[PDB]
């Protein structure tokens, strides 16, 4: 369909599979009313590459900011003070797109960008059937969730954000 | 003025003073357009007692839920399954009323109640001049904030909740 | 034994002592089978304070409603649920009668009454002295306006059959 | 030395070799005082890849705009800021001329050009051979349509004074 948005972010490994590393990839993310998908980016040629995953827009229970990790390495750190480059190498503002399998973590290089996305994603998911009301505002890491130490990657959020 | 709300909650020590313990008190909380105030409760006689603090409604930068502590003792635990009593002895749903001096933490015995309050408090603070946009969704405890480990009790929130 | 109930009613002075004035105290009531007890409530620590009374279930003769008195002071004026009202307003005055006489416990709400009474019955039900005429009326100012008669333990101007 | 700039322009083949076809590569340009260099960009690791060229600043004779060619293929078609467009669209073709000849670097945006050029000048400014007639025109298909003349390093059909 149409592309609502398209940006380059740094996403963390969903680690769907056991043997998978916890790592980050620069990916070109798209968004249609249908899905949220991400592809390898072919910078040389300038084009989207091989698809590396999607999440169907309707299976989405929730989308929000995530509490930034405490000691992020520079690729996701906030500087002090050339953007065109930085905006494709430094992604410090994460957010979370949660669904049945768990949460996909996505870092954005600017806030506005993150804002932009969360919002559309919101619009997009407004009438979904499973919009959860409790989420985890912290990352899932090393076996469990910081915020509540629960271990089920798709555990119930330990917090209700209600207006 | 009018009372918008009145409930009994279990509040944690603001510890404004150095020599102060980190502890909880059952307090009768009120809310007018002017302030948010809390008093000792005189249960025998059934009346509000001596005032023990307020926070001026306009100095309020923010109000939200807080991520529940991981191992709360029973007075703030969620049961399994007589309410009239429980609702004055068990307060497991906290929330945070933040202002210049820091955050006041307030536990509510039910969610609806917490809902109710956060909302009015919201209305009440809608046109305030300092409504912060970043908060700490976790408690301040033992010297710093869990969510971001910052130590300034009135540190900048490490998270932006934007719709 | 094992509690069977537990609530916070208001209760008028039993006046057992000649000195005793009449007044109401907010108390925390329990229920087992053996007895039915009330304490001072540690609102602050949120817990049961000093025992202030007991009535053995066995000596219970008549668990029953009483008659919402005429002009309940606020306190007692008009299951219901105000976190605070419900521990500050008990307009459903009931009555437990026993050897010594009748205990006047008040309720913030009906389901609450029901709940107790009923339960009361479950527990006295096999007693040895379930009287069958009673004073749905109060005992007051010197005498039961049930039957203007005067012995607290005066016999009941009314009968409740079934 | 100390970078003075750093960007990602597109750049047409210098064709130094007879084999060399003409094409454009996305490259990462730096700037110091000594030289001006371009590399392959490690987009994935987000970093500077293999060096693909250098031009000594000193041998710089003429830093200057060139002439937006006729029918820029998308790629080059129409400071500006699309996270992606700005690293995918460089329509502001400029030119660095030196001994060997002229290097055709393209820009996604004007402030970006300006920024470089200017800076360029700061750095060649005291050179020993700042020529003063140039070919705002391209060198193409066999010959500079600046002056239809043919030596790459052909002398400039135009002068830029000040
Ligand atoms: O490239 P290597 O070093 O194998 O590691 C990968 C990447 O992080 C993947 O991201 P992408 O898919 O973006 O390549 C991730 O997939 P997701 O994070 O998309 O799931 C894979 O996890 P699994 O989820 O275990 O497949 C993980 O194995
Ligand atoms: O009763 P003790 O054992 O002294 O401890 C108190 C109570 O927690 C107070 O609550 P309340 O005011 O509700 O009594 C608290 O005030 P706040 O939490 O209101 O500030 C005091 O902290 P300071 O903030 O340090 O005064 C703390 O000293
Ligand atoms: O506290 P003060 O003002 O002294 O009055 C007391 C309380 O009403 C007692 O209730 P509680 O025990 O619930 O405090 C009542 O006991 P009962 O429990 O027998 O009513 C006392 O009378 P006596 O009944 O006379 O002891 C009465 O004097
Ligand atoms: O990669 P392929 O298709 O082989 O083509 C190359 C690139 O355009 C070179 O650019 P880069 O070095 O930027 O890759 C260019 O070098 P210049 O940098 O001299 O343009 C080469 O020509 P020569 O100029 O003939 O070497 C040209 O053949
Ligand atoms: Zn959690
Ligand atoms: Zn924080
Ligand atoms: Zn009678
Ligand atoms: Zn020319």
């Amino acid at each position: 369909a149409a592309v609502i948005l398209e940006s380059i972010f740094l996403k963390r490994s969903q680690q769907k599979k056991k043997t998978s590393p916890l790592n980050f990839k620069k990916r070109l993310f798209l968004l249609t009313v249908h899905k949220l998908s991400y592809y390898e980016y072919d910078f040389e040629r300038g084009r989207r590459g091989s698809k590396k995953g999607s999440i169907d827009v309707e299976k989405i229970t929730c989308v929000e900011t995530v509490v930034p990790e405490k000691n992020p390495p520079p690729e996701r750190q906030i500087p002090r003070r050339m953007e065109q480059i930085s905006i494709i190498e430094r992604f410090p503002y994460p957010f979370q797109v949660v669904y049945d399998e768990g949460p996909l973590y996505v870092f954005s290089p600017t806030e506005e960008l993150r804002k932009r996305w969360i919002h559309q994603l919101k619009n997009v998911i407004r009438y979904n059937s499973d919009l959860v009301q409790k989420y985890h505002p912290c990352f899932w890491i090393d076996g469990q969730y910081l915020c509540c130490s629960q271990t089920a990657k798709n555990a119930m959020g330990c917090q209700i954000l209600e207006n």
